[PDB]
């Protein structure tokens, strides 16, 4: 191991081999460190979070395998999170109680994951990304940078189930799916899209487009919205939101003319 | 601290500052108490739960701040639950397993909140509130006495999301949501409303009136529904249902003359 | 007690008292086995899990009753799960993180029971039955052989909720209810009837028979469906998928002949 002596390291706290904290790391109460699993600079690990979780394979005869890791710097992650080898989160990650995240899964930079959420093995997640509360993440889903997961949305990936071929969901930049919504499998989710809550989407959700229902069908171009308080057109929301968002401090046209 | 000599604290418990236990309260394994929580006499905190977490302002430099939690008398808290700092819960609470419950958040008497649900912050709980399991109550919900959420219940607040005025969800007294609802933000539901299982409540629900469907359509007078098995009127609620109520013993129409 | 000289019982594990476990059994870190369980060979308890958890009756004078909990062997039970007394789970069960499986409940063999799946009491499960992430398992839900619960099913019981008169509903063999649907109270599924993803299901699911929608509606005989990949009909999904099944390692007819 190598752990650094600016690492805060709580009781409880059970660590395993291979583990590499970096310096101003807190590992809070009773977490388990399994091994190989390394936490770059300045993250803080809620109590009792298991990192470094089993793949299927230490069941075959209880001997653990190495599938490393990795959580970048400074990441917020809250209690009983827990999180599978062979997966890599960047950096700035924050997460809600009781996240669980599987193996073979990579998340970008300025990500946040949302209390009771279920990440899946091999899920693609981009940069500042916000999944909520308790959102279901199937396996091979790819979730494009900027795209919101509202409260108990679901993505599918078995279309005919049980199946043996499955087909992931694809959701492009800043889309939005509103809470309780359930896409089902290999649906393409187009950029500037917003799935009104409660959906079922059965069909590909065109760019700057807006559906609602079971099935989910088009009411019309997500620019025909009006902030319900203040009268003004919200989408792209990148133009009318900018909390926790890089264009910050600045705005959007400016930020985007930069990269 | 002052903890009562008539508290049992079981091993593994770790207690912060400025801890009140009082009389007869029960702290199970492993529990984390963090500063500033008051647990009133007879409470039972199950195994593992974290009371007073930590609100967003700890994690800008790792130093605590005040945010004093409180829970009333005879708590029958289940295990895991995670209670957040300046919040406050009143006499006869009882949970469900891993239940989380976030700061600036008042609950009355009576109430239960059932496994997996999640409150969020600045939410407001009246008394004999029962609350099923995996229901999202998200900010801004206020939720009145005598109300039903049954499981997967989610109760949303961005009206045009992501946006920057949140409209919350205010549930009158009586009213039922069944399972698998999701209501838009800002919703109102009226008195002694019923929304049927599965629904998404675009549009105020209005007093006795049962609405079902995606989106949700008023179908009848609660008046008009039958119970299953014995053919009788069952609404409103109060006549039919007196278990875990105050007119247990009694019966409505005596018990509110007496209110 | 009786404790196998080959378990492996890792730190932090509290044992009670008539506690049973068997040969070659390994109790992961922190995991409470409160009284009256009995843990068959072969079986992986993961770390934190509290097995033989309190019955309401518990709470009364804060005094354990007996309430004996008995888990087959070779289970692979992930992290934090919650299991109650008065339940029998059968061989080769397994389990996601953080699933809570209350009391009166009964469990068959090959059962794989998913991350935050919620069983409540009263509940009966056959054998080589699939319960994936997030399912709510509703007291008196009946779950025959090879049924698919996929992830945020629902299963409900009270026909106008709150009353006094529960019903449950019932899956048949085979039947695959997809993902984010809710069943109402009652309900038959028939036998190798498809529920699709998100619908309402208000009334019996004839055998062989896919519904759809909200509410619920037959579209067609599940014979009609071809594999969106293949083209391959795709059901009775027992001739066309057999991972994980008795008759993987030959053909369901023979292995049908031979039951
Ligand atoms: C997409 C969305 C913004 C559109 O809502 P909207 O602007 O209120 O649409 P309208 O109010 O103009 O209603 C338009 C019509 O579509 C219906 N409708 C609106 N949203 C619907 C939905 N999600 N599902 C089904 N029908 C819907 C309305 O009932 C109305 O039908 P009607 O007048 O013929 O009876 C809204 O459905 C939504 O999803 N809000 C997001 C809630 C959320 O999840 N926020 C994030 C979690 S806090
Ligand atoms: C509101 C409720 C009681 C009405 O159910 P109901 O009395 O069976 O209504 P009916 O059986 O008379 O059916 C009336 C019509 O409305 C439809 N309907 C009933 N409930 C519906 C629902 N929740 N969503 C959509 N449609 C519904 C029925 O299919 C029927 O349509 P149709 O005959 O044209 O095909 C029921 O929908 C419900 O919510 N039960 C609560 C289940 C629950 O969540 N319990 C708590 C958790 S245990
Ligand atoms: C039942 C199921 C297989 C049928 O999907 P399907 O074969 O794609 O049906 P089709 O694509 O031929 O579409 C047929 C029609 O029914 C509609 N439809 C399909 N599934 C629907 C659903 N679940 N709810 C409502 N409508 C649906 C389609 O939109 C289309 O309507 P339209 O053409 O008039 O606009 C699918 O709905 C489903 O449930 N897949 C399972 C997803 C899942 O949960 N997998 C397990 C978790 S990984
Ligand atoms: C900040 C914080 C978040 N969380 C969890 C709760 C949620 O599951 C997830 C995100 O919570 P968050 O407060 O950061 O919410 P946000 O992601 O900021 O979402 C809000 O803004 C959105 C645009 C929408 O308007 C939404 N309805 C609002 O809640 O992380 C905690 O558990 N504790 C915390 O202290
Ligand atoms: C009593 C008890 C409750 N719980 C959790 C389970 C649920 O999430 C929540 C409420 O469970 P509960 O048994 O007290 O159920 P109730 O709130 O009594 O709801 C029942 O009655 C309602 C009218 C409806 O008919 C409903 N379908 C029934 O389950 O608390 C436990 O985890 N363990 C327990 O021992
Ligand atoms: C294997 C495994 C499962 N689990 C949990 C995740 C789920 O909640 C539950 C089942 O996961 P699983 O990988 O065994 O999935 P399966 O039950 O194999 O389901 C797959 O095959 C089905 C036919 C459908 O195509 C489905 N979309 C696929 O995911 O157990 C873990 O937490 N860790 C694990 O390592």
């Amino acid at each position: 191991n190598n752990i650094s002596k600016s690492a805060i390291i709580k009781e409880g706290v059970i660590i395993g081999e291979n583990v590499t904290i970096e310096d101003n790391v807190y590992i809070d109460y009773g977490c388990i460190i399994r091994d190989n699993v390394h936490i770059k600079k300045g993250s803080f690990i809620g109590a009792r979070s298991i990192l470094g979780e089993y793949l299927v394979d230490f069941y075959n005869d209880r001997i653990n395998k190495k599938h490393p890791l990795i959580i970048g710097e400074n990441a917020l992650i809250r209690t009983e999170n827990v999180i599978y080898g062979d997966t890599i989160i960047g950096d700035n990650f924050q997460t809600g109680h009781k996240v669980t995240i599987r193996e073979n899964t990579k998340i970008g930079n300025n990500v946040k994951i949302g209390t009771l959420s279920d990440i899946q093995h091999h899920v693609y997640i981009g940069n500042y990304v916000n999944i909520h509360s308790n959102v279901f993440v199937g396996e091979k889903s790819i979730i494009k940078d900027f795209v919101w997961l509202f409260p108990h949305v679901v993505l599918t990936n078995d279309p005919t189930p049980p199946s043996n071929e499955l087909l992931g969901v694809t959701i492009e930049l800043f889309a939005v799916i509103a809470a309780r919504s359930v896409v089902l499998p290999g649906i393409h989710i187009n950029e500037d899209a917003l799935v009104g809550a409660g959906a079922v989407v059965t069909k590909d959700v065109p760019k700057e487009t807006v559906v609602v229902g079971n099935p989910a069908r088009e009411i019309c171009s997500i620019r025909k919205i009006k902030n319900k308080i203040t009268g003004e057109q919200v989408y792209p929301w990148r133009y009318t939101f900018k909390r926790g968002m890089p264009w910050e401090e600045t705005d959007y046209d400016t930020w985007i003319k930069n990269i």
